[PDB]
């Protein structure tokens, strides 16, 4: 289905940057760097924004253990989701008038 | 990217199913009932379901306007996936 091979995907990608270092299931700041750089680019208007990845790891890691858990990692795809289908929403609804 | 091809999944998939009645970007009980048919069969081991449809339904609709909203909807999403992760990560600890 391609709501599974959504899900898939989502736990591929985070399982692709999480293994570098420290624990094998959990994204340092260093893998979240990655992650975002190579994955979520164009939030960052393919710049490079430390400062701004520093406040994405501070929001993110809830638990405070300096790492960024699956179930963190979700809230991270989750908010982003509905923020672009909210997007896409509101352009559609602006169209209308 | 990968991430953002699945992100995007996300949205066809509610959007597929969302604007047969009602709000075009909400699920209806019947249009979450089709969702769940098509796409997630395997959390109902391929039977229908009804009563766990109504359970899944009063779930999600934590606002209660009687419809699954795309954020409601994403609720469910997370949840499973984090599940299913869960399970992989349970499975390769298991097999050391
Ligand atoms: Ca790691
Ligand atoms: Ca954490
Ligand atoms: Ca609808
Ligand atoms: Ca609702």
């Amino acid at each position: 289905s391609k709501l599974e091979g959504a899900m898939d995907a989502l736990i591929t990608v985070f399982h692709n940057y999480s293994g570098s270092e420290g624990d094998k299931y959990k994204l340092s700041k260093g893998e979240l760097k990655e992650l975002l750089n190579a994955e979520l680019t164009d939030f960052l208007m393919s710049q490079k924004d430390p400062m701004l990845v520093e406040k994405i790891m501070n929001d993110l890691d809830s638990n405070k253990d300096n790492e960024v858990d699956f179930n963190e990692f979700v809230v991270l795809v989750a908010a982003l989701t509905v923020a672009c289908n909210d997007f896409f929403q509101e352009q559609q609804k602006k169209r209308s008038k």
